[PDB]
């Protein structure tokens, strides 16, 4: 059935998918994608696609799959299908190294959002109250924007086309804080370039954040999903995902 597939990626989300000095698409998603396709015995072709319109371009048949740090989110599951997750990561807050937000006590380090108890709601509510007067910046069309608008609506938020513009505005002092996964924030804050940026708050999973990072596939492409699932299961089992995770993120984020 399948001989060759076209995989779309954004190219603005390091270390998942970004551009090298020669403008070539590189990253965890590119390496994993190529490895998965070798296992599936199909030719792999990566294409650049802006995050805004990545989902409708898949459904319109511009390409066959999405590998762009995309979380398996319930709102996304309404429109497209996903492979089983190839990476699992919590989500946390970002600010500057001199921010008093860093002095905030974290009562729940690992906060699941699937069935929010009064205790867990009290923790979210504390941060919402601390975030009053704090300017947030997030990338548009993310689980982070959904979380902020639904869980912390009283918080002032600005949405950006790319995560690079968020980071730029945070370093420039135009925004006070952000929200993204640990898989994005840890390699960012590990860089000596960004020793003036720090992660803080609970490490949140589930709810609006979804079930992990997966390959976006059209709902009617059941055979392609089944092929990706087989390949992902094997890449996890043999330690390939762990290897690529350590190589790109500096830690093991494999399921
Ligand atoms: C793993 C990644 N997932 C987010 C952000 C994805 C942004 N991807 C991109 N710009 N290519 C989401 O699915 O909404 C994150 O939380 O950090």
């Amino acid at each position: 059935d399948y001989k060759s597939i076209t995989i779309a990626t954004e190219g603005s989300y390091a270390p998942y998918n970004f551009k090298d000095a020669g403008g070539k698409l590189i990253g965890f998603d590119i390496d994993l994608g190529n490895d998965l396709c070798k296992r599936m015995n199909i030719e792999c072709k990566f294409v650049e696609q802006a995050w805004d319109g990545i989902i409708p371009s898949l459904t319109a048949g511009r390409y066959d799959a999405i590998m762009a740090a995309m979380g398996i989110q319930p709102a996304r599951e309404k429109v497209i299908a996903f492979s089983r997750p190839y990476l699992l990561t919590p989500n946390t807050f970002l600010t500057t190294a001199d921010s008093p937000l860093l002095k905030t006590q974290v009562a729940i380090e690992n906060l699941p959002l699937d069935n929010i108890t009064p205790e867990q709601k009290a923790e979210l509510d504390k941060f919402t109250k601390i975030f009053e007067g704090v300017k947030f910046g997030v990338q548009a069309g993310t689980s982070h924007e959904a979380f902020m608008k639904q869980m912390m609506p009283s918080v002032q938020i600005s949405t950006y086309d790319t995560i690079d513009n968020v980071v730029m505005d945070l370093k420039a002092g135009r925004i006070d804080a952000s929200l993204a996964s640990v898989s994005f924030l840890k390699p960012l804050t590990d860089k000596p370039d960004n020793k003036d940026l720090k992660m803080f708050g609970p490490r949140m999973t589930g709810g609006l954040f979804g079930k992990g990072v997966g390959v976006g596939i059209r709902k009617e492409d059941a055979d392609l999903k089944a092929l990706f699932d087989k390949a992902i299961d094997a890449a996890i089992a043999d330690g390939t995902v762990q290897k690529l995770s350590q190589q790109w993120f500096g830690y093991d984020a494999s399921p």
